């Protein structure tokens, strides 16, 4: 047990989210949702490049619990500390004339998009309250996390037709236009579709998706809170960045760029945009490769994918920090690790580590011990997506 | 029109309704397991195929509680079963150890039980609910397994993998039920993901999502209400293509080539020729009308599905001629892109794939040509098992 060591349970989140919205509305709650987190084992940044990904769902999650309101008000609370001031919102639903507009304090931006988005109608008013696992700004999508767990609330509120698809793009927008986040499709999905003891290899291209088992009882997923948070100014950036190069070379993405066709355009696309390329172009083969390597049980084989994986993110595309650096330094000085790198969006947060299930408690007190900072870990297993809870 | 399918809502109040009846209280569990229909891949998978499933919103409740009377009390609600429809019994033990007998029913539940891997395992009430057609081919066999042991797993969870968990209902319905099945059934019924088909490797177990989320396609499934149970034939059918294998040298007929297939002509029977062609040929098929769906070519698809069914008519015979009726109606309705039979045949379901825009006409079309009483249902990918908060 480690001392750093979280295990939240939703037996308890839940029974917060009772609480709070007891105490703070005076009553209990009528509806119970929860929206998962996600932790990408490996294909950081190829997302909106539709490169592929493989994630997998955890049990640190987002719950809202509330009631509809014949009010005609949107009111709500964030039990999150990592939050903006106030942690309280209260605000009018838009109409044919007012739309709701990305204000402060900024994390109901999140929940405002997802309202001002939902698809199907007419939506009530509510009461709500927001519990939450998922550390805020951790590289474990408390974003879509909670954008997913609002959609699916909303889903209580009024029932929509459509695809679950769309319903990641509707909290995707909502990022986008709301938050002024710029992100991918990776997040909300993975939220929405996630699966008990499997990871997802998913087509950002395609859309299309494919499960990898984990179910090793010896095999351990490690991910360590590095519990710093740098250049949000810098994604859309490297965005633009790829975006433009994948211009350049014709193509319509850079999926349609190969590592060895980029060295063609050496000087039809700047140092940098070249450096971005190159790592997101490996970066997705890389992908497919550790999918196969999983599949075929190769820990080994996939442990150094992650590292390689590290590494460009680190030099070629620039998204990491000198903490993630030494946290995966670290692990990777463990024996019983296959690999290690840093997950999410980068410049802070967490890193992921594979490794051998009975080595978990050697890599915790080497970490921590050296990780010049404070370091949280959590003992992950690919969890269920979004899902009401009936009270 | 097609018949209305109850929602777990529905289902679940009459779950409680004949439990709080029954046992003179409130349920304390309830959970829900869905049937199937398979688009394709058809006797494949006890011959480590592949297969095309997608989960059904008909399904199966469950609603029930514990029991510190230390026994089992159950009661199903479906008519097409098996009498006695109550069935009380003292819990299996070192030296007790459950006996398939009677109702035949039973005999899928009390496996579940002698297998849940977990323990401590009380005792209990419980109350069965389906939509699911009893031998309808759309797995009404899988669909309770799954409730059970989704119930059980309510009373004592579980550690182990999900292909654990099928495996469990599995031998179950191998060991109890005597019915050598596959694996893809139960799989599904758990695996199942809303608007998704599910390519299963039933060698790998290896699986993969397919997206069947397109307002102008329809699946259609239409019901005999007709039941032969040549059950007779299915373990037989199970051993021809393993004989075959076994003169091929081949762990299984999935190590078969059409093609190489040529071979074993003289190193086989006849008739086992046929059932092996029709397996190969199965695979193949489904490999490419996966790819077909997830490519949207729903034209190609329909052209394999009705491939399927005349091997499955054809070199199989596992069809009947209510099932040969059907689908030759089906053809017939423009919009249709294909019709075949579905389940483990000799009765049942019908699958069809057509333009949304058709589902009436052909209603309609089969429904005229059918000298008998069908029973429609317009499909839609649905979840696998879930457990159910009263
Ligand atoms: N439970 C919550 N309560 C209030 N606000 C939250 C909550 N969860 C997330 N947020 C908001 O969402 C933001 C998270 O932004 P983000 O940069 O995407 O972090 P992250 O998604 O956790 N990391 P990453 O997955 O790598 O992108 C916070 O800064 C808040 O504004
Ligand atoms: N809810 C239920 N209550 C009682 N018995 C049931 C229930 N569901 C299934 N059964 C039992 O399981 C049997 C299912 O028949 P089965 O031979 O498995 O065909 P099927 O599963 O409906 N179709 P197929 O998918 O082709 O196997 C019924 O005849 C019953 O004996
Ligand atoms: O892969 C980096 C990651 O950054 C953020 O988490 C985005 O929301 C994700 O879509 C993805 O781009
Ligand atoms: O595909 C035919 C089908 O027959 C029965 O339904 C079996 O339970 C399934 O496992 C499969 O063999
Ligand atoms: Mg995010
Ligand atoms: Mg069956």
């Amino acid at each position: 047990h480690h001392a750093a060591l979280r295990q939240p349970q939703v037996a308890e989140l839940l029974a917060e989210a009772r609480r709070a919205f007891r105490e703070e509305f005076g009553a209990e709650p009528e509806l119970a949702v929860s929206a998962p987190g996600r932790v990408n084992l490996i294909g950081e940044h190829t997302d909106y490049n539709q490169g592929l990904v493989l994630p997998m769902a955890l049990e640190l999650m987002t719950v809202l619990v509330g009631s509809p309101r014949k009010d005609g008000l949107v009111s709500l609370l964030t039990t999150s500390e990592g939050a903006d001031e106030p942690q309280r919102l209260q605000f009018p639903l838009p109409t044919a004339q007012r739309s709701l507009e990305p204000g402060t304090p900024r994390w109901a931006n999140y929940v405002k998009g997802v309202i001002q988005y939902y698809p199907a109608a007419p939506l009530p008013g509510f009461s709500a309250v927001v519990v939450s696992s998922v550390p805020l700004g951790g590289g474990l999508s408390s974003s879509a996390s909670l954008e997913v767990a609002t959609y699916t609330f909303l889903q209580q509120l009024c029932p929509d037709s459509g695809t679950i698809a769309a319903r990641a793009q509707v909290c995707q927008q909502a990022e986008h236009s709301f938050a002024g986040m710029p992100c991918g499709i990776m997040d909300q999905f993975i939220s929405l579709m996630g699966q008990k003891g499997h990871a997802l290899l998913i087509d950002c291209r395609s859309l299309e998706t494919s499960l990898v088992p984990l179910s090793d009882p010896k095999l351990a997923v490690l991910i360590t809170n590095s519990n710093v948070r740098h250049a949000s100014s810098e994604y859309p950036v490297r965005r633009r960045q790829c975006e433009e190069v994948a211009r350049a070379l014709g193509k319509e993405s850079l999926r349609e760029v190969q590592l060895e066709e980029l060295e063609a355009a050496r000087d039809l696309v700047s140092k940098e945009g070249f450096r971005r390329a190159r790592h997101v172009v490996g970066e997705i083969r890389r992908t497919a490769q550790a999918a196969a390597a999983l599949r075929r049980g190769d820990y080994r084989a996939f442990g150094r994918l992650m590292v390689e994986s590290h590494r460009s993110l680190r030099d070629d595309y620039e998204v990491s920090c000198p903490e993630l650096d030494q946290l995966v330094e670290a692990a990777l000085a463990v024996p019983g690790v296959y690999g290690s790198r840093m997950t999410g969006g980068g410049f802070g947060g967490c890193t992921v580590t594979l490794l051998e299930a009975s080595a978990a408690p050697h890599a915790m007190r080497h970490i921590q011990e050296h990780y010049g900072g404070t370091a949280t870990f959590y003992l992950s297993q690919a969890a269920d997506g979004a899902k009401v809870l009936c009270l």
